[PDB]
């Protein structure tokens, strides 16, 4: 029935204490940053996802009290639809009770990322499920901690895009960047400020975080495509989250020393041509007993109620060395089963590194969907791979094909990726024909 819903993000590193009796800030989006402050009358969100690490509070009482905090602010007996823990980072969806019966194909993950002389227990924590026919992953991480670490956080970031099994065993083919409708990605990332700290705190003081911003590691690392290809990030307007004093939000802890950072973040990557729009992201300023303070995000997400595909050819530009032959493989949950591509009948290079790849249309097979509805068909998406005919993938990318309805072939152009690397491009020409 609901064409949009809500979701509510929160992700907060608890400095191995309980939490205050009263957290209500973090739950309504109130603090500072891009903040719901505004709004008089709490709308209760539709699904919140709640991403903890260093808890230290057992699984059950933890799930009681999130449950009782929501009660208490909305009213409403919220459902807890999963919930995962890997040590103590600890990950709950709940979402309100009208929606249990919205929800299904609900699975959980987890991925240990240890690395030898350093203080362990990192890792991730994942959901997954469907509302109606729109698919969810939620991923809560601790990745490793040091100033001096970036490396070791990508290799965490890679280790957990790659192992994390959430959603459909056929969509093996793909890692979890490329599995859902929407996935949020979030949690104590850890990556630092690479500024002194004496600095870090003038701009603090003087509310100016672009010169921070331009020193956060994980913007760096983002900008060298070597994490979180394609993801988006809400503008941040809100002062570091770590590390501060407990018992108040006045003073910055310190001993480079352990400077102030952006460690604890929310980001998000989306299959094409959908609706997402981010109305919060922030962190509070009342919540006191971890040297982190809480960060939410905010989300209205559309939601799709649960004939052939033609195309008149398709090319990639392939990063490899390899001069065999290739195919595709194209899978959708429109589709019964998934299909295959013959041979490509066409290729060159002047480039040893790259090599264009084409199909024209007889190798090419056309796609039947389970329902013709036109409405049904806008809202679907075909994953791709690109495979050799040796046999490991070359290239994954997803393709909307709600601008593809009609008589004529329409033009399309994507990115291919493969295990976190960005693999080159594929574009062609395609319909989706309903009689």
């Amino acid at each position: 029935e609901p064409d949009m819903i809500s979701v509510f993000i929160g992700t907060w590193n608890m400095g191995s204490v309980p939490p205050p009796k009263n957290v209500t800030s973090w739950f309504t989006s109130k603090g500072l940053g891009k903040t719901l402050d505004e709004v008089t009358v709490t709308i209760p969100h539709d699904i919140y996802v709640f991403g903890t690490q260093e808890n230290s509070v057992g699984d059950r009482e933890w799930l009681d009290l999130l449950r009782g905090g929501l009660k208490e602010l909305t009213d409403l007996d919220y459902r807890p639809i999963a919930m995962q823990s890997l040590w103590n980072i600890k990950v709950a969806v709940l979402v309100k009770p009208e929606h249990e019966n919205r929800i299904s194909h609900v699975s959980t993950s987890s991925v240990k990322t240890g690395i030898a002389n350093t203080l362990g227990n990192k890792g991730a924590v994942g959901v997954s499920f469907m509302f109606n026919g729109t698919s969810f992953g939620f991923v809560n991480c601790h990745l490793t901690s040091g100033n001096e670490k970036t490396a070791r956080r990508n290799q965490n970031y890679l280790d957990i895009l790659r192992l994390l099994s959430l959603g459909d065993r056929q969509l093996n083919a793909f890692d979890i960047s490329l599995r859902f409708t929407h996935l949020f990605w979030f949690g104590d990332l850890n990556y630092r400020l690479d500024m002194d700290i004496q600095e870090i705190l003038n701009y603090i003081s003087r509310k100016e975080f672009e010169p921070l911003l331009r020193v956060d590691q994980l913007n760096l690392e983002r900008e060298k495509h070597k994490v979180f290809l394609r993801f988006s990030e809400e503008e941040i307007s809100f002062p570091p989250t770590y590390r501060y004093e407990r018992g108040s939000r006045d003073t910055y802890a310190w001993h480079r020393t352990n400077v102030p950072s952006w460690c604890d973040r929310i980001l998000w990557k989306s299959y094409p041509e959908t609706h997402i729009i981010c109305n919060s992201y922030g962190c509070t300023d009342d919540i006191v007993t971890s040297d982190h303070s809480p960060v939410f995000g905010t989300f209205e997400v559309g939601v799709t109620s649960q004939a052939y595909i033609e195309f008149e050819s398709i090319e990639a530009i392939v990063k490899t060395a390899s001069r065999t032959k290739f195919f595709i493989e194209f899978y959708s949950t429109c589709l019964e089963e998934y299909k295959k591509s013959f041979e490509n009948d066409a290729q060159s290079s002047d480039n040893i590194n790259f090599l264009k790849v084409q199909w024209s249309s007889r190798q090419l097979p056309t796609l039947k969907p389970i329902l013709a509805d036109i409405e049904y068909l806008q809202d679907q998406h075909l994953l791709l791979t690109v495979k050799s005919m040796d046999g490991e993938s070359y290239g994954e990318c997803v393709v909307a094909l709600k601008s593809m309805i009609g008589s004529t072939a329409q033009q399309f152009l994507t990115f291919l990726s493969h295990r976190g690397e960005e693999t080159g491009n594929i574009r062609g020409s395609m319909k989706v024909r309903v009689p």
